[PDB]
């Protein structure tokens, strides 16, 4: 037999008992990627931290040449290393200042936008598409509202991302060609009068600023890109798989529709258990560093598997039920940990608190139209996402 294969399922509504049984017999545990290299798969709570707060294991080194790939660059090598270009332009505070769902009357247009998607499925009739239909549109028209676009330009940016996050093992010529016209697109903005709210209307006038006259136009555009791609790709995934985990539970449901104060806890236990991301975030030493029982050599590939450190017992205990009143909700995983923390974590979190109130407000009675087993899970990609999420209520 041959080494152990990574990922282990695509799908999204059930943790493999493997993930159980690996984490119990060895922690970190050397596996083969789609490329074909070797990589430390690291599933427990305690050496997911370790990996993640240290800084010699870095996301920056994963694009050099040569390394050990978990998947193919989908993207030019240096914005691998986004935030940390953004942070050296000084431009830190002013994305993330952009990107809260603190601003004013964000918030009601996310309602009112949830509100008139469900109206439309519910004139229409069952059973509703609740991923194309109703959480992918909701991420997308966000995500224009932060940066500042027309609502009208979402569906063609958000159309390629089905390539763009594919998790590969060569090349995919469609993404450097949804990048470049993605990236025409974004500059024509930062020319473009009319564009004076949200991320691109802060970007356009700072790149006019003094203080930011030697930072180069590709970045200004790069950030736009790269943060509706990720906002919408992360916001919409993890909404449409925290729906089935709640569609599942009616209990659940039916309490978070009579308290729908508990909301944001409910939202915290979703955020715990999803499975939306499809692969271990990757790293690549730059030491020999020892992890657990295993001396990590300088060079070398590291999987952080996320849903092995969220379902973790030794951390949470039960770690499969949903509990609203654990006494370390928010000390999960689904956002990272340390230097590259998830920037979006609390406009994420308003986007699925929102949508969810919405949900329960307008179909009480929702659930699956089809049996689970009937969904399309998407394959090789870096989320795990049913093709459509087929509904009645
Ligand atoms: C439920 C929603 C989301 C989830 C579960 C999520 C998850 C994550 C995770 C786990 C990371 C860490 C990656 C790593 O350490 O290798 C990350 C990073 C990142 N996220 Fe999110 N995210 C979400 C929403 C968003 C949103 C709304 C935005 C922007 C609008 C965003 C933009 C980014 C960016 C740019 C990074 C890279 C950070 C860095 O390299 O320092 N994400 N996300
Ligand atoms: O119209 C589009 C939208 C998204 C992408 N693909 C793509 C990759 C990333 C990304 C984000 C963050 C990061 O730290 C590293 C890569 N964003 N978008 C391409 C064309």
């Amino acid at each position: 037999t041959v080494l152990l294969e990574v990922p282990f399922s695509a799908r999204g509504d059930r943790i493999p008992d493997a993930v159980a049984e690996l984490r119990t017999r060895e922690p970190i545990r050397k596996v083969r990627t789609i490329t074909g290299a070797e990589a430390w798969l690291v599933s427990s709570y305690a050496l997911c931290t370790q990996v993640l707060e240290d800084r010699r294991f870095s996301m920056k080194e994963t694009a050099a040449a040569g390394a050990p790939r978990l998947n193919a660059l989908t993207v030019p090598p240096e914005v691998v290393n986004n935030m940390g270009n953004i942070a050296d332009a000084g431009l830190r505070k002013a994305v993330m200042k952009a990107i809260t769902p603190k601003a004013p009357g964000l918030e009601q247009f996310l309602r009112d936008t949830a509100n008139s998607l469900l109206d439309n499925l519910i004139t229409e009739g069952a059973p509703a598409d609740l991923r194309n239909d109703f959480a992918d549109p909701l991420a997308t028209a966000l995500h224009c509202k932060v940066l500042g676009i027309p609502q009208e330009d979402g569906p063609k940016l958000f159309r390629s991302l089905s390539i763009a996050f594919m998790s590969s093992a060569d090349p995919i010529p469609a993404a450097k060609i949804n990048w470049d016209r993605d990236i025409e697109y974004m500059a024509g903005i930062l020319e473009n009068p009319n564009i004076t709210t949200g991320l691109m209307g802060e970007l356009s006038r700072l790149r006019k600023d003094p203080a930011y006259s030697h930072v180069s136009d590709e970045l200004f555009a790069t950030i736009g890109v790269t943060f509706f791609g990720a906002g919408v790709i992360s916001t919409g995934s993890f909404l449409t798989t925290a729906l089935i985990s709640l569609i599942q539970r009616p209990q659940l449901r039916n309490l978070l529709h009579e308290k729908p104060e508990l909301i944001p806890a409910g939202v915290e236990e979703l955020l715990r258990i999803n499975l939306s991301f499809a692969d271990g975030l990757p790293r690549l030493a730059t030491a020999d560093i020892q992890v657990g029982d295993v001396l990590v050599r300088k060079g070398e590939l590291v999987l952080v598997l996320l849903e092995g450190a969220n379902f973790d017992p030794e951390h949470f205990p039960n770690p499969g039920s949903i509990e609203l009143d654990r006494p370390n909700p928010t000390s999960h995983l689904a956002f990272g940990r340390g230097q590259h923390f998830c920037p979006g974590s609390a406009l994420g979190r308003r986007h699925a608190q929102i949508g969810i109130e919405a949900l329960l407000k307008k179909m009480p009675g929702v659930d699956l139209a089809v049996p689970i087993d009937q969904l399309v899970w998407r394959t090789r990609f870096q989320r795990r996402i049913p093709e459509r999420l087929p509904v009645l209520w």
